[PDB]
């Protein structure tokens, strides 16, 4: 199971880790991807997870989009986890660098409540432009299921833990 996580609340745990390496090690039932509405896994967590699947995540995603159209900002879809997890829950947090409503971050985290346990990144953090401290607060106040957060950046991880209310 998950190891080396710091317990933040009854159900939220956090670790300074590369989510790709964490997924390859644990092989969780669900790994969360920081997706965009088109499931175009170019950079950030999405690009890293997709590269770990040898682009199989992108091929599967393009077929999903061709059939279903784009996701909504705040929405999600369950696809294969390939070599990383049983499933990948592609969740679209608002990208404030693309001018999207930051209030949609709570709706994005609500998708996590459909899964008993997840390995996840902080939604809308990193290249999505939101304040990661705000993302962690929305996560703890929205997610009721067991969420194991992987924060890649050590300096950000330390700031998140030291500022956690
Ligand atoms: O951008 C990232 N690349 C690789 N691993 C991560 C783990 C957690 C959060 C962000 C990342």
């Amino acid at each position: 199971s998950f190891s080396g996580y710091l317990k933040l609340t009854d159900n939220v745990y956090i670790k300074n880790a590369d989510i790709v390496e964490e997924a390859k090690k644990v092989k969780p039932t669900v790994v969360v991807n920081a997706a965009n509405v088109y499931l175009k896994h170019g950079g950030g967590v999405a690009g890293a997870l997709n590269k770990a699947t040898n682009n199989a995540m992108q091929v599967e995603s393009d077929d999903y989009i061709a059939t279903n159209g784009p996701l909504k900002v705040g929405g999600s879809c369950v696809l294969s986890g390939h070599n990383l997890a049983k499933h990948c829950l592609h969740v679209v947090g608002p990208n404030v660098n693309k001018g999207e409503d930051i209030q949609l971050l709570k709706s994005a985290y609500e998708n996590f409540n459909q899964h008993e346990v997840l390995l996840a990144p902080l939604l809308s953090a990193g290249i999505f432009g939101a304040d990661p401290i705000h993302s962690l607060r929305v996560c703890v106040d929205t997610v009721r299921t067991n969420v194991y957060l992987a924060v890649f950046d050590k300096n950000l991880y330390d700031k998140l833990v030291s500022s956690f209310l």
